[PDB]
C-alpha cells in the first residue's frame, strides 16, 4: 500500500523539478495542476471526466463546504470523496483566502467570525477540524493572506499572525490521530512582496515541519512580473525536498514561469470559471469562442489538443452552445480547458524530464504570444 | 443497408403494438421516446449519453434551429447530425406549433410570419426545406396546432388549413429528391377534440399518404381524461401498419395510457426542463429532489433505476447540487430522468411483446400513484 506522504524528486533542470507524491487515495505527478472543485464539484464535470483529462487531484474548500452543505454533513454523509465521487487526493483550502474575500467578518488572534454570503467562525482549530470532517487529503493550515499592497508593518504583523497561526494548525491535525496517520499537512508562506518577511515565515513553517510548503499571498492584484520577482527568492527559502504549492494561479504562461521558479503545484479557477465564460485555452494563446468569427469555423477548439471535444466538436458548434447559453456548451468548454491545462501539465513534465524544458518554456511563450 | 424507411409490428397486446422503424441512420424501437434537443442539443448530455440511456432518435424543432443558429449554417457545416454529433436519426418539428407558442405572428393560408424571441416567414414549403437543411430523418408536415379549447367551427377552420398545409407538405418533400429518398414524411392529424373533425382529418391525410401520422393537437391544456378520450376514437383513424406518433406527451401514466391506444411514439421536455428543476422521475412517483428530506438520504434517486447516476451518486448529493444551482446538478438529473423515461419504453416493449402489457400498466399505475 502507498505511504501517508511521500514526495520524490525524480529529475530536475535549474529550478524547476518533476516528481511524484505518494498518498493512500494515489499517486499526484507534479508538476501538478489542480481543478478547482470548490462545492463538492468540478463545475459542468463528472468526476470521471475530470480524471479523463489527467486530473490525478483536484481542491476543495473549507470555506465554501461549511456552509454549504456544512461539514458536519459531509462527515455523516461518508466524507467528501464518497458524496462528490472523487475517489483520489483532495486538497482543501484552510478558508483563511476565502473568508476575507467572500463573506462581514470580524478578525482577530483566535481566528475570523463572519456572515453567510447566518454567523460562523473559522480558527485554526476549526479550520482543521472541517477538514478532517471532510476527509481532505491535504490540509492547508489556516493563513491569513495578506491583502495586496500591502505596507511593511502590516504584512510582517499578518505574516507574524500566519505563523502563530501555522503552529495551531500543525497542533490540531497532530492531536487528530486519524488526521495525522492518513492526512498530509501544508504550510502556507506569507510575507507579501518582501524579502525579509518572506524568508521569517519560511523560516518559521521549517521550524514547525510540514509535508509541503505553499506560496501563499500571491495572485491578489500584485500582476506577473512582481510575482515571478517574488518566487525569485521566496520558493528558494522553503525546504527543497517537500513540494512546493503556489496557490490560486493561473494563466499557462504564469504556471511555466512558476515552475521555473520551483514550483511543484498549483490551482486556479480560470480554466473553469472563464471557460463557462467562452474563453478557451490554445497553443496558440487563449480565443473567445463566442466571436462571430467562430461561427462557421469548423476546426476544434485547438488543432492539436487530445481531448475527447476536439476530437469531435466545432468551434462552430461549441460557439453556437455558449451563445446559448446551453449547458453543453459550459460542459465542453470546461472539459476542453481543463484537459487543455493537464496536457501543459504533462508537457512540462516530459520536458524537465528530458533537460529541455527552458527549450519547452521558450517554444511555448513564443507561440502562445505569437 | 437499412431501407429509407420501414415500419415493422413484432407483436401486438389490444390496441398497443411494438416493434422497429428501420431506416438509413438506424433502428427505432417502438414505442420509442425521443429526448427532445430543441436547440441542437438535448440539454445537459452530450449525444453519447443520451445513446447510454437508450434512445433511438431525438427530437430538433425547425422553429429554434432557423433563428439559432439558422438553417442555412447548419446546412453549410454539414448538416444538424454532424453538428451536433449524435448521428443516429433525428426528427424535426415543422414549426407549426412552437411559432404560435413563442413568439407577433400574423398567420395566412400562406403560412405564418412571426418575429423572433427579427422577421421571419414559416410555409409548408419552408418548413420543409429547412428540414431539409437539418438534414432530418423524419420531416413532420408544416400544420396548425389548433388552441384549446376551439369550438367546432373554429376546430373546422383550422384543421381544413392544416390539411391543405398537409398536401402542401408533401408536395414540397416529394419535389426535393435527396430528401424523399432518404428522410420519412409524417403527416399529423388535427381536429381538436371532435370527433367528426379527427376523422375528416385522418381520411384526409391518408389519402395524401405519409410514412407515418402524428396525433397532433393535444397535451394543450385538456387534461389526461379528456386526452385518453380523444385518443380512443382518434388513433384507429390511422392507418394501422404505420407508426403512431403523439406529440409533446408526456408523464410516464400518459405514456403508458397513450401506449394502450396505439400510440408508437413519443417526445417531451418533462425528463429534462423539470429534471433540472430538481424534479426526479421514480418507480414510485416524481420526487422534489430540492426537498429538506433528501438532504442526508444516501439512496439513489430510484431504487432500481439502472442508470449511470443511481449506480454512483446520493439523493444527498444530487439535493446539495441543484440547492447550489450547480451544473452538474442538472447534468445528473437530466441523465436519470431521460434514462428513467427509456427504461419505461423497454418495460412497455417487453410487456407487450410478451402479451404482459395490461398487468405493467396497472402494476406500473399502482405502484406510480401509491
Ligand atoms: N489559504 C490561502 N489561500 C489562498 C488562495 C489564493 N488564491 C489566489 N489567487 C486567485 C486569483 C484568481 C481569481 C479568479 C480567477 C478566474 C477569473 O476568471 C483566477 C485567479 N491567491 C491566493 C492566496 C491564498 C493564500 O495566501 N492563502
Ligand atoms: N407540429 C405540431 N407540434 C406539436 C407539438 C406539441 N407539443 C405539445 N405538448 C407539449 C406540452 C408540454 C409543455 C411543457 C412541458 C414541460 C414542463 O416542465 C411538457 C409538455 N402539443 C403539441 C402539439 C403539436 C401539434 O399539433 N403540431
Ligand atoms: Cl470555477
Ligand atoms: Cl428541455
Ligand atoms: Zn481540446
Ligand atoms: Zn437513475
Amino acid at each position: 500500500d502507498r505511504p501517508r506522504f511521500s514526495f520524490s524528486i525524480a529529475a530536475r533542470e535549474g529550478k524547476a523539478r518533476t516528481g511524484t507524491i505518494e498518498m493512500k487515495r494515489g499517486v499526484i505527478r507534479t508538476p501538478a495542476f489542480m481543478p478547482v472543485g470548490t462545492a463538492a464539484t468540478v463545475k459542468a464535470l463528472k468526476p470521471e471526466t475530470v480524471r479523463a483529462t489527467g486530473a490525478d487531484i483536484i481542491l476543495g474548500n473549507t470555506y465554501h463546504l461549511m456552509l454549504r452543505p456544512g461539514a458536519e454533513r459531509i462527515a455523516k454523509l461518508g466524507g467528501l470523496h464518497s458524496f462528490m465521487g472523487w475517489d483520489r487526493p483532495i486538497l482543501t483550502d484552510s478558508g483563511g483566502y476565502q473568508v476575507m474575500s467572500l463573506s462581514l467578518t470580524k478578525q482577530s488572534e483566535e481566528g475570523v467570525t463572519f456572515k453567510s454570503h447566518s454567523r460562523h467562525m473559522l480558527s485554526p482549530e476549526r479550520s482543521i477540524e472541517i477538514q478532517h470532517l471532510l476527509g481532505s487529503d491535504i490540509v492547508m493550515a489556516f493563513d491569513e493572506c495578506t491583502p495586496y499592497p500591502a505596507t511593511p508593518s502590516r504584512a510582517a504583523s499578518s505574516m507574524e499572525r500566519s505563523m502563530r497561526w501555522a503552529k495551531r494548525s500543525r497542533d490540531a491535525f497532530d492531536s487528530r490521530k486519524e488526521q495525522a496517520e492518513n492526512a498530509a499537512l501544508f504550510g502556507i508562506q506569507q510575507g507579501s512582496v518582501f524579502e525579509n518577511l518572506r524568508q521569517q515565515s519560511a523560516d518559521a513553517l521549517a521550524e514547525i515541519g510540514f509535508d509541503g510548503y505553499a506560496v501563499g499571498g500571491l495572485a491578489v492584484g500584485e500582476g506577473q512580473d512582481e510575482m515571478f520577482r517574488v518566487l525569485d527568492f521566496s520558493v528558494p527559502m522553503l525546504p527543497d525536498d517537500k513540494p512546493h504549492y503556489l496557490m490560486g494561479v493561473g494563466k499557462p504562461d504564469d504556471i511555466v514561469g512558476a515552475v521555473e521558479r520551483g514550483i511543484d503545484m498549483f490551482d486556479c479557477v480560470l480554466p473553469t470559471r472563464s471557460g463557462r465564460n467562452g474563453q478557451a485555452f490554445t497553443w496558440d494563446g487563449p480565443i473567445n469562442i463566442r466571436n462571430a468569427r467562430f461561427s462557421e469555423d469548423l476546426k476544434p477548439l485547438d488543432s492539436e489538443c487530445h481531448c475527447a471535444v476536439c476530437q469531435k466538436w466545432s468551434r462552430a458548434y461549441i460557439h453556437h452552445l455558449i451563445r446559448a447559453g446551453e449547458i453543453l456548451g459550459a460542459m465542453l468548454m470546461t472539459e476542453h480547458n481543463i484537459a487543455f491545462y493537464q496536457q501543459l501539465m504533462q508537457k512540462i513534465r516530459d520536458s524537465i524530464s528530458e533537460g529541455r524544458f527552458s527549450q519547452f518554456a521558450q517554444d511555448f511563450r513564443a507561440r502562445y504570444f505569437a
